[PDB]
């Protein structure tokens, strides 16, 4: 009988670009691996899960894929929302991998179903803090975060790597996600003479606030992490947008392994930027630990995952005790124009 895989991910809301990331990945990966054979010599049946990066919508949504014989689910995005649904997920026999969720959180709970194929807030918030001390020594920065356990995660994690390079902030601030109007706080920061803003959140407000710091005529650049790995970004910001840095894992897209399934992708209309590979990665875990394990049972394929190593379009994968990837580490990129003519993120 089919093995019922999940796909629970912000198909609608401010996140919808990233739910098209991980829903695209997923399902050419599932085709892939059906038009192999399957797994186990079983087809795999996909089921899609909206959770409009809403926490509550989510555990709605882990709810019906508990009823619909969900074994599997490769998401969701939002770390506020993949933290309480793995619980639900955890309690019902169901393995969760999330494609793009880095809250230490979610695998910090000795819970037996929580796996990534991407990296988490400690390391990447490492990475930003080193940087901020090694090219802005002497700048006033700004640490601005969305007040969620992501965004301000993120921002503490970078806080203390800086304090600790020797930067010390001017401003560490926190906004509401879904607020528009950041005149206030960009006119607090002009006077405070901040020429570096440092982004713990989502790619909806980092845009507009690098849209309205141009506007209002505070120079500074805005510094995140992956959660703006979007064109959408760029869409908001506009032009503004060029000299933004954010962290990120190498860019998939440009292995040489992966040349043919990009170019497929976009033949079917779709650019597999980000998380894309991410998500196509996960489903080929599963596969792979399946395999190994002999079984299509969750609890044992959670253990293969955590002995083994498997081929995926993020290069070989492997699993520590907690659910971690062992996968090469966080790089910052810049927006910069691309050959096509569009601003997106280069690897410095």
């Amino acid at each position: 009988m089919d093995v019922v895989i999940a796909v629970g991910a912000p198909l609608t809301g401010p996140n919808a670009a990233f739910g098209a990331q991980i829903q695209k990945g997923a399902e050419q990966a599932a085709k892939d691996i059906n038009a192999a054979g399957g797994i186990n010599g079983e087809q795999i049946k996909i089921v899609l899960g909206d959770d409009v990066s809403d926490p509550k919508q989510g555990i709605s949504v882990a709810n019906k894929f508990v009823a619909d014989g969900v074994k599997f689910v490769v998401g969701h995005f939002n770390s506020g929302v993949s933290i309480p649904a793995s619980e639900v997920y955890a309690e019902n026999g169901i393995l969760e991998i999330t494609p793009a969720a880095t809250n230490p959180v979610f695998t910090e709970r000795g819970l037996w179903n929580t796996f990534r194929t991407c990296g988490r807030d400690d390391q990447q918030g490492g990475i930003a803090g080193k940087y901020l001390a090694d090219h802005f020594k002497d700048a006033k920065v700004a640490i601005i975060h969305d007040k969620t356990p992501y965004g301000q995660g993120l921002a503490d994690e970078t806080k203390k790597a800086a304090n600790a390079a020797g930067v010390t902030e001017v401003m560490y601030e926190g906004v509401n996600v879904g607020d528009k109007d950041f005149s206030a706080l960009i006119s607090k920061m002009k006077e405070a003479g901040v020429s570096i803003i440092y982004w713990g959140g989502l790619h909806t407000e980092a845009g507009l606030i690098i849209r309205q710091a141009a506007d209002q005529g505070l120079k500074a650049k805005l510094v995140s992490g992956d959660g703006i790995v979007s064109n959408e970004l760029a869409s908001i910001a506009g032009d503004a947008v060029e000299g933004t840095l954010n962290t990120f894992g190498p860019d998939p897209t440009l292995r040489p392994e992966n040349k043919e399934l990009v170019e497929k992708f976009k033949a079917a209309g779709f650019n597999p930027e980000a998380y894309t590979l991410y998500s196509y990665a996960a489903m080929q875990a599963i596969a792979g630990a399946a395999k190994a394990a002999g079984s299509v049972e969750p609890e044992k394929v959670a253990e293969a995952l955590k002995k083994g190593s498997f081929p995926t379009a993020l290069g070989e994968i492997s699993f520590d005790e907690k659910g971690d990837p062992k996968l090469p580490g966080y790089v910052m990129y810049e927006w910069k124009k691309g050959p096509d003519g569009k601003f997106t993120y280069i690897q410095q």
